[PDB]
């Protein structure tokens, strides 16, 4: 087969150790603060640590952007001069941001061949069908079956991304979308949509697992990427009650990016869901 370089951009979430394991590139979106200073959103453990500290303690909350199509491009020649013949991208939710159309267009201007993908997903949901796509590339799969296989498994609303916020206000203010409130989400055709509130983590988390169980019974066998935006313990608590209702074969846990973090706040909980 042909050498298949997978790159997602760093609102994927990445399991740190998938980089090396899957060879998964992420290229970062960017976090910009008011005062103007911009800073890269890298899959570097020490550097999320050291983001959330200092947005919980900001003034302000700062906005983010999509990588430019220049970075795009550095990355595509990157590739191609490590030998690689094809690059496979697979970006979030066009619906949530302008990296899709970025990738595409700097994907018209090099010459290594370039598919890019709209997820119509975010955070920890993103890595899923970039892990599938290895799996099958090393079978010996073409991109054209890759591609293939992975829009029956969008149609069949294989891969989910449920999770719930501590502080909508986040959310709210980057434009995508009480005491002990929780508001539960999913994303639904790219969106990012509200379906319930909650007092407190517990309810939050049965109402995330309530979500899955709408179209995929209990017992269903999955693989799973639990995300938290600073918050291990209650992402923990969620895998540990998920399991008591299905058959989870995998399971990592990914801390949310500086990007992701940005515009759900501190708190945050939730899982990638791949139902197998
Ligand atoms: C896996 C479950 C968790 C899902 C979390 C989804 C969070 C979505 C938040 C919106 C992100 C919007 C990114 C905009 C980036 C840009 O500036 O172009």
């Amino acid at each position: 087969h042909m050498k298949v370089k997978i790159l997602v951009d760093s609102t994927a979430d990445v399991p740190f150790s998938w980089m090396e394991k899957y060879d998964i590139d992420s290229i970062p979106l960017y976090v910009v603060w008011e005062d103007g200073r911009s800073e890269p959103d890298e899959r570097e453990p020490e550097e999320i640590m050291n983001f959330y500290k200092r947005i919980r303690e900001a003034g302000s909350v700062p906005k983010t952007s999509q990588p430019s199509v220049e970075d795009f491009k550095k990355r595509y020649l990157k590739y191609k001069e490590e030998d690689y013949d094809v690059v496979l991208v697979l970006t979030l939710s066009s619906k949530l941001s302008g990296t899709y159309n970025s990738a595409v267009l700097a994907s018209k201007e090099v010459d290594i061949p370039v598919y890019v993908v709209d997820t119509l997903l975010a955070s920890g949901a993103i890595p899923l069908p970039a892990r599938v796509a290895r799996e099958m590339l090393e079978n010996g799969a073409t991109i054209e079956e890759v591609l293939k296989k992975l829009d029956e498994r969008m149609k069949n609303k294989d891969f989910k991304a449920i999770f719930y916020v501590s502080n909508f206000d986040y959310l709210v203010k980057g434009g995508r979308v009480l005491l002990k409130i929780r508001v539960c989400l999913h994303i639904e055709n790219g969106e990012l949509i509200p379906y319930r509130k909650v007092r407190g983590d517990k309810k939050a988390i049965e109402a995330l697992i309530e979500k899955l169980r709408e179209d995929t019974p209990e017992g269903s066998k999955l693989r799973v990427i639990g995300v938290h935006a600073d918050n291990e313990a209650g992402v923990v608590e969620l895998l540990n009650t998920l399991r008591k209702s299905y058959e989870v074969v995998d399971e990592i846990i990914s801390p949310m990016g500086k990007v992701i973090t940005t515009h759900v706040g501190p708190g945050t909980v939730g899982f990638g869901i791949e139902v197998l």
